[PDB]
């Protein structure tokens, strides 16, 4: 009784290990786990709904910490599966990774407040959606994206910033007494920012024809200098993936 | 009298089923007036315009009632184009495929309604707007460019979701008393959502300091992380059809 | 006197007729005039700025027109470069194009009226301004990006469609009696509409715990499936001119 | 004791003139501080904060003042690496760069300003934050590109353009006096100018159904027409890398 022993440790630790097909349901599943008991702490934050809030809630955590602690013993178990971490040793040294020990302090620290404390459950939660990685992958792919582009990157940063400066002056000369919204050049600075990000608040805009007209123009370059970024990173992004399933599919 | 049979029934069948052509002209035409039924039953939603609104939509919705019957009549007669289905027991069988049932059903049912039931006809019309692809190709067609694009999807929804619960903490922090629009973390993040889309309805924004300090910067990485999906899409259709152009004009 | 004269008559039709360089100094300049004309109008229609408005724009209506009629003239009397239209029966056919009429007709009718009209003038204006292209290229070249995506396109559309439908209608039921703001299924649509282009004004909004907790999953699906047609068409230009400039590389 | 010395000039030479790596890290630094100065200054352009604000800002701008010019005479120390200036006449001629006089100048008119003149203060700060680039690489970057993709900047201007005039006329038409938010046509123009960007302040919106109706088309065009720009800059950065990267691995 040995094959099926290392056919399941094998299966068990690829598929809680790093996956790459159907293993990712099950994090789905964990995932909308921790997401509903993250949605039913915020509605608790609340006084009406507080409740049945709670009610919900205190049995979601007490399921969800069952959940994680078979979870991480299953994986030091399967950790074997691993031909460097071996035996009673390697399994004991497996732990000394930077995020089993956080798996492992951290199921602590929820079983201990479980058994005013609130806040340390949010921070806790946000924590364990931190946790949702285990790899940094998305840091590293997005560092890789970012430092190829770093050129363009700099150079609609640096001019995004310079419309942005120049517009906020214009504006808030032009409507320095006659506006109440610009009494200060803080003020202006604000506004430039909540423009030419197109979010438009609406809590300030330009009344006297001096700064509609001086918007006129700066808005319109400042808004496309400001959505830049984001379209030069979706289309890095793109690119790395077409050339990287050309070069797969060449080996 | 058997060679313009076979030629017009191909035609016909080949232009109600898969068109490449001028044959998306008459589907065009009837989606108009299919768009023209449900504004006029949005319109026929109010008080003051019932009236005409009604007036026109019952005589529209008699007229499209019959040139779906005709349509379905007609499909069902070009169906024995095909070499798989022909005869009587070919058409019989063809009737059997979801979206022809589907057909028949919703037009037994809308011919039911017209001969407080004004809920029942937009259900219907929006079904028929679903029933308008007919293939499912969008679909495939999205999700096929999701896989491909799936690593920097993940990675960029989870770098916004970070953002969203970092900012509106820290502005809810900022803001608990000075500001009466941020009483509670749900009203915190509820103000991030809206302002991280930048969509920015102006109910809730930060009026202190620190809460306008801290946005001028986590909307700033906020905003761009959040458009990021929409790009990577983009991007993402415009190479698949540059790959299948330049590979259908290699062969 | 007739290399000067041939030397003058080709390099003025060349820069009249399609440019390719600095000749486009002339064309900034000459539309740099019709829009601070435009923009002396739109003062114009003031009240308390007219009299300054007025001032200007009969002085620089009389300018362009004097400019229009020079160089409706000098380009007649240059189109005997090409070798098609040549001497008198060749610049009398010449006129025949729909360009040509349109801009002298158009000179005659600004010239009658200004020797409660306003209207008429802002009519010329804005078809002056469409005279600009005078050859149809960039509606041409928006054709040709538009139906090469034309696939993804429709599928974005689709799904857009479906998403604002289905948010409108699940935020209308779960806010018909506890908001004022959607008291009929039109003003849920004009909200999604609204909100799922980001264009967020304030006038609506959901204020239930339903209308907030269904807005947070469908604004999200549904704005960047309403930014990806933008996205779409952004790469389709680019790849466009990669792939050109490649080409013109190579020949 | 000459081998250590040009080691050391050619090094410094090269961190403080064009840097490749590392070396950024002193420049992100210098900014740094400069940033800070200038978020000192917008805080004391307050009254509540001036105190705080002038108390930092004083030995704040004293230490900038030093820094900036230790860095201008090292500088001017280390050019003589380069094989062009060489010597007390290389020097003395590298001075009369625009740059270094650009330098020299403001580090003294700062000094004279710091030994109601908070104006050339914010003058100098923002002339400062231009002086970062010290070779308008990122002006040549961004002309290049936007030349590259003249014809459909072109074309999307147009054409947005167009949509902008006649959403904005329609409206105005249609909203004369049953809205008073519009007016007059130049208030028209402003809300078709706020709603195509996405900016939406809410200061104007249509109220009747016949402006509601046009919006419902127009607004959906426009906003996509005044998208593009972006999207075409950002694809074009994009590729402008691959094809960079790629002909740089190719040799
Ligand atoms: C102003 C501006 C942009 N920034 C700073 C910046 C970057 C990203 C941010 F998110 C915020 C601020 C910037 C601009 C330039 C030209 C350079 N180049 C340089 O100094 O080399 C000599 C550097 C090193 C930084
Ligand atoms: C254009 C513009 C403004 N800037 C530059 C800037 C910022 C602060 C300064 F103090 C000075 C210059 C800017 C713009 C965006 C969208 C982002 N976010 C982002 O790129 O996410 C990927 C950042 C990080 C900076
Ligand atoms: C937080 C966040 C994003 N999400 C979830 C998500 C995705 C799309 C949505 F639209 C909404 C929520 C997410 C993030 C990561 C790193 C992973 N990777 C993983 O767990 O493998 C170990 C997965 C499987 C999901
Ligand atoms: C960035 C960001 C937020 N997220 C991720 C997220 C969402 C919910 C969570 F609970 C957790 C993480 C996000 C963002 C967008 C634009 C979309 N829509 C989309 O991509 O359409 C194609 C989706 C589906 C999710
Ligand atoms: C709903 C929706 C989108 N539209 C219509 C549309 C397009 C552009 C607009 F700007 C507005 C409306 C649409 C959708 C599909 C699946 C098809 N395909 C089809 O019928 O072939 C069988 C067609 C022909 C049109
Ligand atoms: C997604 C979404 C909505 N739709 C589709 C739609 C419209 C009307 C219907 F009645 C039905 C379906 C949509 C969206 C945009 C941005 C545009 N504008 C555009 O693409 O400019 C290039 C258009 C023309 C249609
Ligand atoms: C209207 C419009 C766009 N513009 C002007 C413009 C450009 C950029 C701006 F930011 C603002 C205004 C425009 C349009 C066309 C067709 C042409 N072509 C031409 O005249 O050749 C005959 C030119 C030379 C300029
Ligand atoms: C579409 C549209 C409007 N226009 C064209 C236009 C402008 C003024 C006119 F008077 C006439 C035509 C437009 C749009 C944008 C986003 C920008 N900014 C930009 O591209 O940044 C890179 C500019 C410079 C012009």
């Amino acid at each position: 009784r040995n094959a099926f022993y290392r056919k399941l440790q094998n299966f068990l630790y690829n598929v809680l290990e790093r996956p790459r097909g159907w293993a990712f349901i099950y994090h789905a599943y964990v995932f909308l786990l921790v997401f509903s008991c993250l949605v039913l702490s915020v509605f608790s934050t609340i006084k009406e709904y507080e409740k049945s809030s709670e009610g919900a809630l205190y049995i979601l955590e007490i399921v969800t910490i069952v959940v994680f602690g078979v979870e991480y013993f299953v994986r030091i178990w399967a950790a074997g599966c691993c031909c460097r971490y071996r035996g009673w040793r390697g399994r004991l040294k497996f732990a000394r990774k930077p995020f089993c020990v956080i798996d492992i302090m951290v199921l602590i620290a929820s079983i201990a407040v479980l058994a005013s404390a609130l806040r340390s459950l949010r921070f806790l939660q946000i924590l364990r959606m931190i946790r949702m990685d285990r790899r940094g992958g998305t840091w590293k792919l997005l560092g890789s994206v970012v430092y190829a582009h770093s050129k363009e990157l700099v150079t609609a940063w640096y001019i995004g910033f310079l419309c942005l400066i120049l517009a906020s002056f214009l504006v808030y000369l032009a409507e320095k007494g006659e506006n109440d919204h610009f009494d200060t050049y803080a003020d202006a600075l604000w506004w430039g920012l909540i423009t030419l990000t197109t979010i438009g608040y609406g809590d300030k805009y330009p009344q006297t024809w001096n700064g509609r007209l001086l918007a006129a123009t700066f808005t319109l370059i400042g808004v496309s200098f400001f959505a830049l970024p984001a379209g030069i990173l979706g289309s890095g992004f793109a690119l790395k993936v077409q050339e990287q399933h050309r070069q797969k599919h060449f080996e």
